[PDB]
């Protein structure tokens, strides 16, 4: 249940980024988004229990969270300097990320 659970915390901080004018709560939606993306990122999907720990659709389920988190701290590095509409900007790709590795899993 913790990784429905990272996922939904994953899913309502992306409507922050999306939805917000406010910096600190772009601030806050990024930093909350990142921890339950890496708690994401050890967990095994119900669709792949039966799939090699070592599976490439088990590398590539965790990649894709590595890809994320990568783009949520370019996102915070901008933000953090005062960057904002930027890193508002740059944080429009992540639903797509997430799109993208939540349909081959």
């Amino acid at each position: 249940a913790d990784l429905e659970d990272n996922m939904d915390i994953l899913n309502d901080n992306l409507k922050v980024v999306e939805k917000t004018d406010s910096a600190p709560e772009l601030k806050a939606a990024l930093t909350k988004m990142r921890a339950a993306a890496l708690d994401a990122q050890k967990a095994t999907p119900p669709k792949l229990e039966d799939k090699a720990p070592d599976s490439p659709e088990m590398k590539d389920f965790r990649h894709g969270f590595d890809i994320l988190v990568g783009q949520i701290d370019g996102a915070l590095k901008l933000a953090n300097e005062g960057n904002v509409k930027e890193a508002k900007a740059a944080a429009e790709a992540l639903k797509t990320t997430r799109n993208t590795y939540h349909k081959k899993y």
